[PDB]
């Protein structure tokens, strides 16, 4: 069975894998995103799965409820955010991957994030390249990234469904 | 008709122009402060107007209501924190000018804000350069500095109403 | 009688002092604490004494309720965020020593934070040298760390009361 190294959040219902290099925050991220009222899947590694047309992404136990942050150490988040603030699991439905603005390709269309596909167990999952800056408030840039994202997708869900006719 | 290039946020009832060099998180900080509460008239570019000996700023249409924030792109501030998020004018009270540490000037006096004075259209604007270092919460900052500057210009509006004798 | 230089805040029921060199954001580091709903006990310098076997620090008058950040200057932080944001003095539970992540000694147990001692007035203070890295909301950080602590020794009070077998 298939495991997979990213973060994973649910943040404003969309599944959400964040990915990037070493020691540049995002386990920081993931508690400041869980600060903002967001849940925590998983931190490291996530189990994946395929059931009924979903690639649902599992935190495997142990590890459950836990984020290492260097200085802190282990977080029981649970203990320090509520029971709410952790999911056993939800469907994958974006996958950002944190990059370093020198490292970031050109931008085709700069009104509009950098939008590629990951294929993740043979399902496409919509892919984003976020620069990352230090010190912008990136916990709400990111929130704002897949609030974004969500509208769009339900505005080809409605653009789909307008073809009634 | 006036052009002026900056952001234009109302904070703490005062009309804000925020300006610097280009990719330093200014629109960051926009969306930042429209999240702590606060209002976006317009990004990147003012109309300017002189109404009832008041200097009053409003946004073009069609871009009224949008920011633009590399790696995401337009946002859509009404849709994403409400209708109370953007306002259509607003009168000029303060300026802030973000500058680099390096180049930042001499401090007289390091118990207060470096002040200025900027000349918009004839008006006698004050105007602040405040040092930028990346991470220190500068929402917070800037809000703070907007709170100070209200809480200073009622000061100076009590003295003066003080010579009554 | 003794002084000590540090910034001193109650934060989740602990007195913690916080340390650190020159013009790394200390002060933005307080303002930020005091936002999240915690208080100031004193800026810059803090009078400490022993009463009834408890370290206590109080700020001095005069200082007292202001805090002072370059490029906004002093900030009257009762005026700005409530009479019950600052408190005349606390006991010292915790010191934090903010240092930078290439001067930081080798990590025993990366799942805990570096552990030392600081004799204060004969006193052991339990003291955390913390990795402050920019812009990964160190405020959040420092919170977390301070809540674990509180947890931390919490766990060893019902360790020892639980010998009563």
């Amino acid at each position: 069975k298939q495991t997979w190294h990213a973060n994973f959040l649910v943040i404003d219902k969309m599944g959400v894998l964040i990915t990037g290099e070493a020691n540049i925050g995002k386990s920081e991220l993931s508690l400041a995103l869980i600060d903002r009222g967001h849940q925590l899947v998983c931190d490291d590694v996530i189990d994946l799965k395929q059931e009924n047309n979903q690639l649902i992404g599992s935190c495997p136990s142990v590890a459950n409820g836990y984020i290492l942050i260097t200085g802190i150490g282990i977080i029981d988040v649970p203990k320090l955010f509520g029971l709410d603030a952790v999911v056993n699991q939800h469907e994958v439905h974006l996958s950002i991957s944190l990059v370093k603005p020198e490292k970031m390709p050109l931008l085709d269309d700069p009104l509009n994030p950098l939008y590629r596909t990951e294929i993740i167990l043979g399902i496409n999952v919509p892919k984003i390249l976020f620069p990352i800056h230090p010190g912008r408030n990136l916990p709400l840039l990111i929130e704002t990234l897949v609030r974004n994202h969500r509208l769009k997708m339900e505005g080809y869900d409605s653009s789909h469904h307008f073809h009634e006719h």
